[PDB]
């Protein structure tokens, strides 16, 4: 059960990625 959530929020720039 894999929850992982990442979160790059750089240069008005949210990158975010919820793996799972």
């Amino acid at each position: 059960s894999p929850r992982v959530c990442i979160r790059v929020c750089r240069n008005g720039v949210c990158y975010r990625r919820c793996w799972g």
